[PDB]
């Protein structure tokens, strides 16, 4: 049966435990930790192709007040849709079994300035999504796999000064 893991959950709730934190920039800048997950039940002898997107999480954007996450007004116009395809793909589903499947390229930015980055919102809360695509598929079936224990809030700046310290501390 299909099984997908998320890698490294411990240091994810670490950083959730102090609400998480992505920097986007004008360029695009890579996350940390890196989204990396373990897949089990897929079919070695098929090709798939992986998909990550990031979906929004509230209706309402945040806000650091008095060292705190707060609800912080009514939200932008949700961001485009941006998907990023792992480079390895299209794959074998032994290339994507023997290893965890990293994500460590992705950029995210607050710009559609092209280069298959990840449009986002700042001061809005996104969730890392997994789509696993068969090629070749006339169904055309599609996995989707969340991982709420990578949960994040988009900034341009570091807001909470344990989480840029933690960051330093890991990375
Ligand atoms: N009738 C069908 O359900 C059917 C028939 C042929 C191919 C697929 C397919 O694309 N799968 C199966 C499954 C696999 O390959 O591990 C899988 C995992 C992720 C994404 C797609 C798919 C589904």
């Amino acid at each position: 049966e299909l099984r997908v893991g998320l890698e490294e959950s411990e240091l994810w709730l670490r950083f959730k435990e102090l609400t998480n934190e992505m920097i986007v920039t004008k360029n695009g800048r890579r996350m940390f930790p890196v989204l990396k997950v373990n897949v089990s039940g897929l079919d070695p002898n098929a090709m798939y192709s992986f998909l990550l997107d990031f979906v929004a999480a509230d209706n309402h954007r945040w806000k650091y007040v008095n060292g705190e996450w707060v609800p912080g007004g009514k939200p932008e116009p949700q961001a485009p849709s941006c998907v990023y395809i792992h480079p390895d793909s299209p794959n074998f589903g032994a290339h994507w079994m023997k290893a965890p499947v990293s994500f460590s390229k992705v950029k995210l930015t607050n710009k559609l300035n092209g280069g298959g980055q990840i449009m986002l919102n700042s001061l809005h809360k996104y969730e890392p999504r997994i789509h696993i695509v068969r090629v070749g598929d006339p169904q055309r079936m599609i996995t989707s796999h969340c991982f709420p224990e990578t949960q994040f809030i988009a900034v341009t700046a570091y807001q909470n000064e344990e989480i840029t310290a933690l960051k330093i501390k890991y990375n």
